[PDB]
């Protein structure tokens, strides 16, 4: 019931009680651990509302006050009559910050309380959504000095009037299947790109075409919009020592901005809630560039470095990997676009865990996602035991809309 | 029930039925995942079911389930339990059991090899001197002048828990660590406590950076005794780098034989508390963990100094750069001296083939992702992208408390 986590590098032992407040289920049982699996009414709504308002009023040191009781009464009345309820602005901001705070897969949570929340609940159309999104993008980008932001569109009603951003991230590159058999651009985006073409987009058919937004308002058919190119900050990738690196013609975008998740606050569901921060270098240099099923560039780079690609044991992959990641960080730093390296981010996350343990009694964390995809054990998170559990408010996965939407 | 795992790189989906045969508990619940937690005297009543389950597995494996030989063996074991409160494994069953504990070891990436394991039966051993002799022979056999062979040596099983056989070393071959009055450590900081115990027991410590520790051996619940493995039996590799000629001048070496000696082997409810086993290294175990962990030899700074990397900010990735070079040096050095070693690319690629084969032939392969994914370059190995299911099958290798914490000293 009281649980210990140990750091094996420093011998620091922390005690977790926060897990006892966990509500949702992990996927694991006493017989089987699913830690490495990627995706493991009026009646229902009032307990959820109560649980949330209780933590909210506790958070502002007003638990059991008349203002607390009054709101609980007000929301109860609203559900009983309308079958749903509306969050106060203060509750919305609190819930959004807390969904990030509770995101057990996020290494960047030291920043959780510094989050700009844009209330787009008054939005009614896809053009409205586009306006809101451009404003988010411009605000967050801030000419390279990135600021965390979330934009919150109207909540689920009867589930037939959902707001959705069809894109997986606000900014991503198109992927195209070639007569050749291979793939031009980002292979992850092939299907979404086809949907864009199918709905009318004119693809420029290049390696790095910023996708258009496909926005769905009020459960209507989604529409296409090109983000003003001048709001999409991109970084050409060069190496501080290798002059040939630029010849690879690599670039990435500055703003990471997840648009396909569902924000759950007090039982209310916000199916369109794009949010953004700033990159950790490895996300681009390790995953986007080096995953076999992504831009998969390790072979080309290794060749340009004239490494012995005969045997895996020359560690040519590992050598090229480091250089690619040096280039990513260098290019972002040189163009003054906020980025964090994996040493710095993991060091911050350990300090954040320690703060959360002393001030909240714990910190849910998914070791499988928190440990960076390169150089695991030379980062402090590798040696840190973590307990993974699901607290609410939360960000959740949801089915891709095209599998669900009726035209 | 069926459970599916997906590889996110290849889209290969596998289906696990084997998890239905799992009995032991994980540490996890529906409400909490303990997947990153390092560590999450039996009655007759509890013993016969464990024996029965094991012997049913064994007899099925040899295609003799329900045969007369099967039934007679159950009757014979049952009778032995009721009469003596325990039982003895046949040689065939011990071999099968030891191979299966390895097959079932979900934290082991090296399991493609599980069916080639030399089993040394040391259940006739009675004294610490006897244990020393067994262990010397295992080391010599396993080492095989650099052409490493997997082996396990199995000492007598637990009886009342008061007569345990224990190897006190965590690994058969390890370097001493000494804490200096100024707070610095000479040698391996992981082995300081154990080194102090050895010194107290009368070991004459040379006090260098790579002193092979003496064996500390407990037979029959008696006080343990010290023995020096003959140096000619301890194969070592000096570490050098193929391009960096200054690398040799760091003065690094490592031993060739990784041999875990502190785990408990459970077969059919019997407990083998001394069962040292050995294989061969994956390069990262030395180049990443032993050399570069902050709490181990911690060589990253000195290596990056000598490479003249920009060390003023972490974002130059100097640590990542030095890490790859050290690991190249380890593979180069072992290969040049013809001592078996496997790189983390080859090892993980082989593990995925093993895992797929295990799914086809056995209905599953329990695997602990946290441990299987190498401690450098994780996502450029295929295991990073492989979903895995972790559960506990018997026979098994288990952790056990360190014997200095529990031993009743006789004097
Ligand atoms: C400020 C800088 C931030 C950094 C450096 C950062 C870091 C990261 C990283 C490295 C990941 C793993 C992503 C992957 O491997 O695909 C991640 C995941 C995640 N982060 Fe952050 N984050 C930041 C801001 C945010 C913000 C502002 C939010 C929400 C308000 C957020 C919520 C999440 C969630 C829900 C995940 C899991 C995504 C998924 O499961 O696919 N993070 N974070
Ligand atoms: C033949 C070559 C082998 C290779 C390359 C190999 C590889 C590894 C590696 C890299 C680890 C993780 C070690 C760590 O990070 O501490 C490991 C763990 C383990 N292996 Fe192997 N292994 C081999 C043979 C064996 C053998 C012969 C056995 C027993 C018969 C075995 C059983 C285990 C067990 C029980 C663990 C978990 C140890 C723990 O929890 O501390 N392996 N293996
Ligand atoms: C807000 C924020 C800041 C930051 N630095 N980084 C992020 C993660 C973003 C960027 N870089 C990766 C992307 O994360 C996107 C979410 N990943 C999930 C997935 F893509 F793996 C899918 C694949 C198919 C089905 C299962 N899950 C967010
Ligand atoms: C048989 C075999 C072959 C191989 N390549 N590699 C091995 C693991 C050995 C070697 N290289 C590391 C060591 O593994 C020993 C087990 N390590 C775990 C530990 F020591 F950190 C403690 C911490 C506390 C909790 C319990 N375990 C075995
Ligand atoms: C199967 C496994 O869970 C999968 O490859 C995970 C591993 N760790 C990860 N970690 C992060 N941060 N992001 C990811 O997409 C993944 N993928
Ligand atoms: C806390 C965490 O589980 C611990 O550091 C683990 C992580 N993965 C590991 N993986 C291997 N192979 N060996 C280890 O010692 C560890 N340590
Ligand atoms: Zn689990």
């Amino acid at each position: 019931r009281f649980l210990k986590v140990k750091n094996w590098e420093t011998d620091v032992v922390l005690t977790d009680t926060l897990h006892l407040k966990s509500t949702l289920e992990t996927g694991c049982t006493e017989h089987i651990c699913m830690g490495s699996i990627m995706l493991p009414t009026k009646d229902q709504l009032f307990p959820l509302a109560k649980e949330f308002l209780d933590q909210y009023y506790s958070s502002i040191k007003r638990f059991g006050s008349k203002a607390h009781m009054d709101r609980l009464e007000e929301v109860n009345k609203e559900i009983e009559s309308t079958s749903t309820y509306q969050l106060k602005d203060t509750e919305l901001i609190y819930g959004a910050k807390h969904a990030w705070r509770n995101a057990s897969r996020c290494v960047g949570r030291i920043q959780w309380s510094k989050l700009q929340v844009f209330d787009a609940r008054d939005c009614t159309t896809a053009h409205g959504m586009f306006n809101y999104i451009c404003n988010h993008v411009k605000y967050a980008t801030n000419k390279g000095n990135l600021r965390s932001a979330i934009t919150i569109f109207p909540q689920r009603t009867d589930g037939k009037h959902d707001f959705r951003v069809w894109n997986s991230q606000l900014i991503r590159y198109a992927g195209y299947k070639q007569p050749d058999g291979s793939t031009l651009g980002d292979p992850a985006n092939v299907q979404f790109t086809e949907i864009c073409i199918q709905q009318g987009w004119k693809a420029p058919r290049g390696r790095f075409d910023v996708l258009p937004l496909l926005l769905q308002a009020n459960g209507n058919d989604p529409e296409l919009f090109q983000i003003p190119p001048e709001l999409v900050l991109e970084v050409p990738i060069r190496h501080p020592k290798f002059d040939w690196f630029k010849d690879l013609g690599l670039k990435w975008y500055g703003l990471p901005a997840v648009s396909n998740m569902l924000l759950e606050i007090g039982g209310l569901e916000f199916s369109a809630c794009p949010f953004s921060g700033w990159y950790m270098g490895t996300e681009i240099g390790v995953r986007d560039y080096c995953d076999n099923s992504r831009y998969n560039i390790l072979e080309e780079v290794a060749k340009k470095m004239d490494l012995d690609m005969r045997k895996t044991s020359s560690l040519w992959k590992d050598q090229a990997l480091v250089e690619i990641n040096i280039a990513v960080l260098y290019s972002f730093q040189s163009d003054k676009v906020t980025i964090v390296d994996h040493h710095s981010a993991t060091e911050s996350f350990i300090k954040h865990m320690e703060n959360e343990y002393r001030c909240r009694g714990g910190c849910p964390a998914d070791w499988v996602w928190i440990v960076p995809p390169m150089s695991g054990s030379i980062t402090p998170v590798f040696h840190q035991e973590m307990l993974n559990y699901r607290l609410t408010p939360s960000f959740e996965y949801q089915p891709d809309p095209w599998n669900t939407h009726v035209w």
